C-alpha cells in the first residue's frame, strides 16, 4: 500500500468564502498546486494514499473537504450545493490563497465540479482530471428527471430527493453505513437500482456489516467522527440540484474544453460506468485517458497504487 496520511500530522488549512462558509484542507508537498476534490459520501481522507504521492512527486497538494463535509461549512438550504455556488466557492479559495491556477483532480461529485470548473473556470484551471465522472453535455430538450428516471441504476437518485429521508438512514448508524458504502465491488452488499422500492439502501443490507479488504477499522471511525460534525444533510444536497445544475450547465453549450484533461475510468464501477465515458473526445478532442480495471466506485481507495501511477504520469506529461 502506498504511504497513507495521519490527519494530526497534516497542515489543516481554512478559507472563508463567503460569511459563514469556511473551506478547510489539507495541503502538502512544494510545487505546482493540485487541488483535490473528493466525492459523496466522502472527506479530505479519502485522499490519502494520493496525497504523500504526488508531494514526494514534486506537487503542492491541496486535500479539500468539500462544502458540507467534515471541517468545512455545511449550510442546511439545498442551494448553497449547486454548481453554480460550488464553483464560484472554489474561485474564491484560489483568490484568497492567492493561486491563479490548480490542477483540478476530482472523484465522483468532485469529478463532476471539476469539469465544471474546467468549463466555467478554464482561466483558472491548470488542468484537469475525473476519477470515473464522465463529461457529458447538457442536454436542454430533456429534464434531468427524465435523465434519472431513463437509468436503472441511477434509482437512489430518486431516493435521495426528500430532505429528511436519506438523512436519517445515513445517520441512524455511522459505522454501519461508511462500512456498507465502502466496499470492493465484489464485496457489495447494497443495489443502487432497487433503492426507493425496497424503501432505503439498508433495508436488505447486513445489520453487521463485515470489513471490506479496502479499509481497516480506524478508517471507518475517521469517517463516522467526521460525519458526527454536520451529518449528511449537506453532502446529499448536493443531489437535489438537478435542474438548478442542469439550467447553467445548457450556458456552457458548444464550448470545448482545450486545457489538459484526463479521464479515468473503473472497469468495476456499476453506476458511474466506463461507457458513459464514451463520447468525450467530442468536446475533449485531446482528452486523454486511464483505465483501472478491478477497480469499483471508490478508485483511490481500491487501486491507489495505479491511481498514484495514472495521475502522476499524466501530470508530469500531457497536464504541462
Ligand atoms: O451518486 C454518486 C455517488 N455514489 C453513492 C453511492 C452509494 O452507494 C450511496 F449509498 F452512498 F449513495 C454509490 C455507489 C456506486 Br457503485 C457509485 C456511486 C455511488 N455519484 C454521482 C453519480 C451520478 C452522476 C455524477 C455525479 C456523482
Ligand atoms: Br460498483
Amino acid at each position: 500500500l502506498p504511504t497513507s496520511c495521519n490527519p494530526s500530522d497534516m497542515s489543516h488549512g481554512y478559507v472563508t468564502v463567503k460569511p459563514r462558509v469556511r473551506l478547510h484542507f489539507v495541503e502538502l508537498g512544494s510545487g505546482p498546486a493540485v487541488c483535490l476534490c473528493h466525492g459523496f459520501p466522502e472527506s479530505w481522507y479519502s485522499w490519502r494514499y494520493q496525497i504523500p504521492a504526488l508531494a514526494q512527486a514534486g506537487y503542492r497538494v491541496l486535500a479539500m473537504d468539500m462544502k458540507g463535509y467534515g471541517e468545512s461549512s455545511a449550510p442546511p438550504e439545498i442551494e448553497e450545493y449547486c454548481m453554480e455556488v460550488l464553483c464560484k466557492e472554489m474561485v474564491t479559495f484560489l483568490d484568497k490563497l492567492g493561486l491563479s491556477q490548480a490542477v483540478f483532480i476530482g472523484h465522483d461529485w468532485g469529478g463532476m465540479l471539476v469539469w465544471y470548473m474546467a468549463l466555467f473556470y478554464p482561466e483558472r484551471v491548470r488542468a484537469v482530471a475525473s476519477l470515473n465522472t464522465p463529461f457529458i453535455p447538457a442536454n436542454p430538450n430533456m429534464s434531468p428527471l427524465e435523465s434519472i428516471k431513463a437509468n436503472p441504476v441511477f434509482d437512489y437518485q430518486l431516493y435521495f430527493q426528500e430532505p429528511g429521508v436519506a438523512e436519517a438512514e445515513l445517520e441512524q448508524n455511522l459505522s454501519r453505513t461508511f462500512k456498507s458504502l465502502f466496499r470492493a465491488s465484489d464485496e457489495s452488499v447494497l443495489s443502487m437500482h432497487k433503492v426507493c422500492e425496497a424503501g432505503g439502501l439498508f433495508v436488505n443490507s447486513p445489520e453487521e456489516p463485515s470489513l471490506s479488504r479496502m479499509v481497516t477499522e480506524e478508517e471507518i471511525q475517521f469517517y463516522v467522527q467526521q460525519f458526527k460534525k454536520s451529518g449528511f444533510r449537506g453532502p446529499l444536497n448536493w443531489y437535489r440540484n438537478m435542474e438548478r445544475n442542469w439550467k447553467w450547465a445548457c450556458k456552457s453549450l458548444g464550448r470545448k474544453i482545450l486545457i489538459p484533461a484526463l479521464m479515468v475510468t473503473a472497469e468495476k464501477d456499476f453506476v458511474l460506468v466506463p461507457q458513459m465515458s464514451q463520447h468525450m473526445e467530442d468536446w475533449i478532442p485531446h482528452l486523454k485517458r486511464g483505465h483501472i480495471e478491478d477497480c469499483g466506485h471508490w478508485t483511490q481507495m481500491d487501486k491507489p497504487t495505479e491511481v498514484n501511477q495514472i495521475l502522476i504520469k499524466w501530470l508530469d506529461s500531457d497536464a504541462r
